[PDB]
């Protein structure tokens, strides 16, 4: 007996009924937390410094 | 031996003497307390949304 984290009948908002929006194959995505925030600036941002 | 939750003979108010406004047809009704609210938008704002 197993199973997963993720559900289907869990409240969620709707378009329409049949639909449900946040689609559940998102179980791979964690990247580095600070890498995503504001509070650090881009990798293009970091390339045309190093480039001008 | 069994009954009902709601009564009649209960203080109501009364548009004249014989009417009883609250009409006891009402023991179906309980959606999501937080879909009822007002600090959670509508549904046709969240197509206009999605649409646009």
């Amino acid at each position: 007996p197993r199973l997963k984290s993720l559900t289907s009948k869990m409240r969620v908002p709707r378009y329409e009924k049949r639909v449900a929006l946040n689609l559940d194959h998102l179980i791979l995505y964690t990247p580095e937390q600070t890498d995503l925030s504001n509070t650090r600036s881009t990798r293009k941002q970091f390339d045309t410094w190093f480039e001008g």
